C-alpha cells in the first residue's frame, strides 16, 4: 500500500506532515462545473494561490432515487479529487448530509418527503437509515484518498452549520460515528458554525471553526472560541464573499477591496480559510435552491462574482486576490501561471424549426381523488398537471389553490386563465360562467425546493387543496387526473414535433469551432434547455439573468441539437450565442412583494 501522510490539529497551528500550514482553500461545487473543465477550473485555483480546495458532497446529486447511487461521469466527486492530487493541490470534505449551498433542499432528496412526518436532521429512524447509507457510499468512494491512505483528503466534515438548525447532540455525535463507520478515520473531523451559536453542538473530540462574510470582525468572531479554546488552530472555514442572484432581484456585485482586506487579515494571523466561491460556476439542470422563509428561486448562474468567473475566466477580483496570495508564499517561493482560457464563440441565429405542444404529449394519468403534492406521487422534479371537469354554471366563480408550489398556469378548455407565482403568494383564479364538462387544467412548476432551515420541508405542486367558491358557497374541488412531466432529457426528445401554451421546441444546427457561448433567452418566457442532451438550467424573462452559459466542451463539431421547454410561450421562436452573459437584466413588474422589492419611493 501507499504511504501514510498525516495533518493534524496541532497547538495553535494546523500539521503537515508535521510541518505547520496555513490551509488557504478554494470553495468548489463539482456539480457546478462540467466535468470536462474540472481540471482547469482546478488549475485556475492553484495559479491563485489556493493550496486546498474544498468539496460539498450532495447527496441528491448522487442518488436522486432511493438506492440508485451515481458516481459516473460528473458525479464522479473521486475522479476530482484525483485531478486535485494530480496537481498537488488538497481537499478538505464537507459530506453532507445536508449541504444548504444555495442548491435543491440543500443537498437533501426529495424522496425523504415521501414520508409525510419526517424529521430532517434528526434522528428520525428513516432519515438516518438513508444517511449511513449515503455516507458509506461516499467512503468507498474517497475513504482511499485520505492523506494517511497516499491521498489528498486533510479533513472530513460533521454536518453542516446545524447551530442555525436546532440544538441535538446526540445526532451530530450520530453523524460523525457514521463519518467514522464509512471509512473516514484517518483524518481530523471537523465541526462549522457561528460565533453566535458554535457552542451549542460542539462536540469535545472534534475540531470547531466558524463560518462569516466580508465586513466581519475577525477577533469578534473568534474571541470566544479562543477562549475555550487557546490552543486550537483558528480557521473560518467558509468565509462568504461576494453575491449570488435570485430571479426577479437586481443583480449585485462585492467589491474586491473588501475581500482583499478581509483576507488579508486572517492571512497576517496565520488564521486558515476558505473563500466561499472562488469559482461558483453554474446551477445546472433544475438543481438550484432558493431562499426560506421568503420563498425565492436562484438564478441559474451561481458566478457569485467570485474571482474565477462562470465561464472560469480571470476577472480584476481574480488579479487583486492571486496577487496579495503571492505574498503569503514561502521563501523563493513563485505563484504557478495563469492557464489559458477557453474561447467562446458566438452562434448565429438559431431557428427552432419543430414544436411539440405539452398538452398534446402527455404521459399516462395518474387519477386521484384528493388533491396530493408532487412527492405523492412518486415525481420530485419538473412540473406536475392537474386536470379535472367541472360543473356548469351561470355565474362567475372564483378557485382558490392552496399553495401552487412554486409557479403555475392555470387553464380553462386550453385557454390560460392565470398565472400563479409562489414568489408573490398567490393562489385565487376568476372563472367565467362554465358549461357541464369545461376542463380544468393546473399546471405547476416545481423550481428548487428551499435550501435553509425548515425551507428544507418544501413539498411542491399544490399542497394543500383546491376550492371553488360560487353565489352557494364554497366546496373543495376532487377527482383529479395527474399527470407527472418529468425533467429527463429523454422526456423532452420523445415528444411528436411538428410544424400560446406550454411546448418543447427543437433545433439542430452545425458548427464548424468550438468554444463557450452563452444562449440568448431574451425571446422566451419561462422554462429549461438541453444541449446535445445536456441539461442547462432554467431561464425566465424577468432576470436579472437572461443568457444561459453553455460550454464549448457540451459543443459538438457538425450537428448540435437543442430543446427548449417554454411554459408561456416565446416572442419568437429563435436564440442566438453571444460571447458574453447578460446577468443584469430585469422586465416585467415586480416579480415579489413591495416590501421585499427594496425601494420606495413614488410607487402606487
Amino acid at each position: 500500500s501507499l504511504s501514510e501522510g498525516t495533518f493534524e490539529v496541532g497547538k495553535n497551528t494546523f500539521l503537515l506532515n508535521g510541518e505547520p500550514f496555513v490551509v488557504k482553500a478554494a470553495e468548489i461545487h463539482y456539480p457546478r462545473i462540467p466535468k470536462e473543465y474540472w481540471e482547469h477550473r482546478i488549475k485556475m485555483c492553484k495559479a491563485l494561490g489556493m493550496n486546498t480546495i474544498c468539496l460539498y458532497v450532495f447527496w441528491n446529486f448522487h442518488e436522486p432515487e432511493e438506492g440508485r447511487y451515481d458516481f459516473a461521469g460528473q458525479k464522479d466527486i473521486a475522479a476530482f479529487c484525483r485531478l486535485a492530487q494530480e496537481n498537488g493541490m488538497y481537499v478538505i470534505v464537507r459530506p453532507g448530509p445536508y449541504v444548504c449551498a444555495e442548491w435543491e433542499m440543500g443537498g437533501l432528496p426529495w424522496w425523504l418527503l415521501k414520508k409525510k412526518d419526517i424529521k430532517l436532521r434528526e434522528q428520525d429512524p428513516y432519515y438516518m437509515e438513508r444517511v449511513k447509507l449515503f455516507l458509506n457510499e461516499v467512503g468507498k468512494q474517497l475513504a482511499d484518498l485520505q492523506i494517511s491512505k497516499g491521498g489528498n483528503i486533510i479533513m472530513v466534515q460533521v454536518e453542516n452549520e446545524y447551530g442555525a438548525f436546532g440544538i441535538d447532540k446526540p445526532y451530530i455525535s450520530e453523524i460523525r460515528d457514521m463519518v467514522k463507520q464509512a471509512g473516514f478515520t484517518g483524518v481530523p473531523l471537523f465541526q462549522c458554525d457561528w460565533n453566535s451559536n458554535f457552542e451549542n453542538n460542539a462536540l469535545d473530540d472534534l475540531l470547531w471553526t466558524i463560518n462569516f462574510g466580508t465586513g466581519a470582525n475577525i477577533d469578534e468572531q473568534f474571541k470566544r472560541l479562543k477562549e475555550l479554546r487557546p490552543d486550537t488552530p483558528l480557521m473560518c472555514s467558509e468565509f462568504w464573499s461576494g453575491w449570488f442572484d435570485h430571479w426577479g432581484a437586481k443583480h449585485e456585485t462585492r467589491s474586491a477591496e473588501e475581500l482583499v482586506k478581509g483576507m488579508k487579515e486572517m492571512l497576517d494571523r496565520n488564521i486558515s480559510f476558505s473563500l466561499y466561491m472562488t469559482h461558483g460556476g453554474t446551477s445546472f439542470g433544475h438543481w438550484g435552491g432558493a431562499n426560506f422563509p421568503n420563498f425565492s428561486p436562484t438564478c441559474t448562474s451561481y458566478d457569485y462574482d467570485a474571482p474565477i468567473n462562470e465561464s472560469g475566466k480571470v476577472t480584476p477580483k481574480y488579479l487583486e486576490v492571486r496577487n496579495l496570495l503571492g505574498n503569503y508564499l514561502p521563501e523563493g517561493e513563485t505563484l504557478p501561471e495563469i492557464p489559458d482560457s477557453i474561447p467562446t464563440i458566438a452562434i448565429p441565429t438559431i431557428k427552432m424549426t419543430e414544436m411539440a405542444v405539452l398538452f398534446d404529449n402527455l404521459p399516462h394519468p395518474k387519477e386521484s381523488e384528493d388533491i396530493r403534492t408532487m412527492e405523492a406521487f412518486d415525481q420530485g422534479w419538473g412540473s406536475i398537471l392537474y386536470r379535472t371537469s367541472l360543473s356548469a354554471s351561470d355565474k362567475e366563480q372564483t378557485l382558490l389553490i392552496t399553495e401552487a408550489h412554486d409557479w403555475a398556469q392555470v387553464f380553462l378548455n386550453g385557454k390560460k386563465l392565470a398565472t400563479l407565482s409562489r414568489l408573490k403568494g398567490e393562489g385565487v383564479v376568476k372563472l367565467p360562467p362554465l358549461k357541464e364538462g369545461d376542463r380544468l387544467d393546473i399546471l405547476v412548476e416545481a423550481m428548487g425546493r428551499m435550501n435553509f432551515g425548515k425551507g428544507i420541508y418544501d413539498w411542491k405542486g399544490i399542497t394543500e387543496k383546491v376550492e371553488l367558491q360560487s353565489d352557494k358557497g364554497v366546496e373543495l374541488v376532487k377527482d383529479w387526473q395527474v399527470y407527472t412531466i418529468p425533467v429527463d432529457y429523454s422526456f423532452a426528445r420523445d415528444k411528436q414535433y411538428k410544424q400560446n401554451q406550454p411546448a418543447y421546441y427543437r433545433s439542430t444546427f452545425n458548427l464548424n469551432e468550438l468554444g463557450d457561448t452563452f444562449l440568448n433567452m431574451m425571446n422566451w418566457s419561462k422554462g429549461m434547455v438541453w444541449v446535445n442532451g445536456h441539461a442547462i438550467g432554467r431561464y425566465w424573462e424577468i432576470g436579472p439573468q437572461q443568457t444561459l452559459y453553455v460550454p464549448g466542451c457540451w459543443l459538438k463539431k457538425g450537428e448540435n441539437e437543442i430543446i427548449i421547454l417554454d411554459m408561456a410561450g416565446p416572442s419568437k421562436a429563435e436564440t442566438e450565442g453571444l460571447r458574453q452573459p447578460i446577468l443584469d437584466v430585469q422586465r416585467g413588474n415586480g416579480a415579489y412583494a413591495h416590501r421585499k422589492m427594496g425601494e420606495g419611493h413614488h410607487h402606487h
